[PDB]
């Protein structure tokens, strides 16, 4: 019997969903020209005195059909809702899809919820750290900022929202 601890990424086109699913699980980048898919992908951990396996949903953000949207939520454990601190936009954009992960789940407080400002290696911001910080606070979720690109905060993102479930206990480690 497995037990799967699973993960979804959601976020706006372009923001570094994939680069960071792919950083933490593989180290390595997105490749542009590979096609844009979902996928899954699995990574051995520890949880309660044993092992399971994390699987995280690289989500195709904003051309993800709303049905799959809505049932990536029902299968997810935890989420993860990327924006670009260089686009309020992709901040604005997520909006909908936490109205329905707090619907569905009954809470945010009941599942970890992280929001990620991707980025952070780049000068030219459009949301402050402060800013997202206030979002995160008004909507009781967590938050982190992370650079893909310079491997900065990848696996602490994972390891925080495994940390913030309190029903298993599970470690990367
Ligand atoms: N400067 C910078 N660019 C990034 C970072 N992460 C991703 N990108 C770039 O942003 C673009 C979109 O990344 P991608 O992972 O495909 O985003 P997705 O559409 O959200 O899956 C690509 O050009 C990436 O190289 C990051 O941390 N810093
Ligand atoms: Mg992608």
């Amino acid at each position: 019997q497995s037990n799967d601890y699973r993960v979804v990424v959601f976020g706006a086109g372009g923001v570094g969903k994939s680069s960071l699913v792919l950083r933490f699980v593989k180290g390595t980048f997105r490749d542009t020209y590979i096609p844009t898919i979902e996928d899954t992908y699995r990574q051995v951990i520890s949880c309660d005195k044993s092992v399971c396996t994390l699987q995280i949903t690289d989500t195709t953000g904003s051309h993800q059909f709303p049905a799959m949207q809505r049932l990536s939520i029902s299968k997810g454990h935890a989420f993860i809702l990327v924006f670009s601190v260089t686009s309020k936009q992709s901040l604005e954009e997520l909006g909908p899809i936490y109205k329905l992960i707090v619907q569905i789940k009954g809470s945010v407080e009941d599942i970890p919820v992280m929001l990620v400002g991707n980025k952070c290696d780049e000068t030219q911001r459009e949301v402050d750290t402060r800013e997202a910080q206030a979002v995160a606070q008004e909507w009781k979720c967590a938050f982190m900022e992370t650079s893909a690109k310079m491997n900065y905060n990848v696996k602490e993102l994972f390891q925080e929202l495994l940390t913030l479930e309190t029903r298993r206990n599970m470690s990367l480690n």
